[PDB]
């Protein structure tokens, strides 16, 4: 009833363990049992990752028990243009979603939140992804999907603007902290929640104008994304732009369907028909993308798309509603069918999805400066 959605996925991020032993350097209970502390709340958000019993209210009480803490590395306890000694006390080590097994490590505590962090991110993406393909998902688990994304959205926005900029060691090209991976995160968040919307829209009944406007929109983002992505070496990067193009051609496709319905409720059935034409070219562009995709390696799992049902289901809007539009024409209205398809320029009156911002939590009440002054 409610529709199924597919969007790739890349690797979760992994990380060295962090026992948070500092040996000689930390002396009596409240130091030792901060340390405790971290150590335990970090071991659990790390293995709610891939707990498939997992939900969002089990995430964000694990993200914030540890976040709250290790921002006792970050923040000052009392002034906003000052930091925590602690900032470089502790190496740590992470993969990257594009990057295989090969790891990178800073001896940063900013990098270690903006790291942790993006995975929480990436697991909302998870969550929302894993949901979304289940054959019975039902409206409270669409609008999961929906919310999960722009929460997702959210995380990578925040991580980007307020975090990143103060690596005094910057990233590495290709990995998850450098600038374009993650704005592609940030977009492709947008994209695929708009996804859901669009579903919610023709389920709605909403006029096939703003159907269209938010397909033609959704295929601007996953198009977007793919832009930011493309300079990069393709090795690595070819598999998700892939996906990334197989999507906008795929919504570029909706989005010439729901404007053929527009088109033909003014009476210009030819133009529709036009504009029908128009999008069976999409869709076998996106069907032979999703060919390529299917040969392409590079991270995450081996799929083949055209065979799901999102994908099929769209094929038959099209032969359906192209039949349509030539029907009306041949009974009713015996227009001329224009030579070139029309140029689309459509804005969404409604619907744009926007991030839910982010915000991490304020520093532990645990950190008080006499456990401060316990580290030496």
């Amino acid at each position: 009833g409610v529709d199924t959605h597919w969007f790739h996925r890349n690797p979760l991020k992994a990380t060295a363990p962090v026992s948070f032993n500092y040996y000689g350097v930390v002396t009596g209970p409240s130091a030792s049992k901060i340390c405790n502390d971290l150590r335990s709340s970090r071991a659990r958000l790390l293995e709610l990752f891939t707990d498939l019993s997992c939900n969002p209210e089990m995430m964000k009480n694990a993200a914030d028990s540890y976040f709250s803490l290790l921002q006792g590395f970050i923040n000052s306890l009392d002034e906003s243009t000052q930091e925590s000694k602690l900032r470089y006390i502790q190496n740590f080590k992470w993969t990257d979603t594009l990057q295989g097994q090969v790891p990178s490590a800073q001896q940063d505590a900013v990098f270690e939140l903006i790291s942790m962090g993006f995975n929480v991110a990436l697991w909302y993406t998870k969550y929302a992804s894993r949901l979304a393909g289940k054959e019975n998902i039902t409206e409270d688990e669409a609008k999961e999907v929906h919310r999960s994304l722009k929460i997702a959205a959210g995380i990578f926005k925040h991580l980007k603007e307020s975090h990143l900029p103060k690596l005094i060691t910057p990233a590495e090209k290709g990995r998850d902290l450098e600038s374009r991976l993650i704005e592609a995160y940030v977009i492709q968040c947008q994209a695929e929640a708009q996804e859901v919307t669009i579903a919610r829209a023709i389920e709605l009944k909403h006029a096939p104008g703003l159907i269209a406007a938010l397909a033609y929109e959704t295929a601007n983002f996953y198009q977007k994304a793919d832009h930011t992505l493309s300079s990069l070496e393709p090795a690595y990067s070819a598999k998700w732009r892939k996906y990334l193009h197989l999507k906008m051609c795929f919504y570029t496709a909706y989005a010439y369907c729901y404007h053929g319905e527009t088109l033909l409720a003014s009476d210009k059935c030819g133009e529709a028909i036009r504009s029908l034409q128009e999008a069976e070219k999409l869709y076998a562009k996106a069907e032979a993308l999703c060919k390529e995709y299917g040969e392409t390696k590079g991270p995450g799992p081996t799929v083949k798309p055209s065979g799901h049902l999102f994908f099929r289901k769209l094929g038959n809007l099209v032969k359906n509603t192209l039949e349509k539009c030539q029907r009306e024409n041949g009974f009713i209205y015996f227009q001329k069918i224009p030579t070139e398809a029309p140029q689309l320029e459509l804005k969404a009156n409604y619907g744009l999805v926007e991030p839910i911002p982010f915000e991490f939590p304020p520093t532990s009440v645990q950190w008080t400066p006499e456990t401060l002054a316990a580290f030496d």
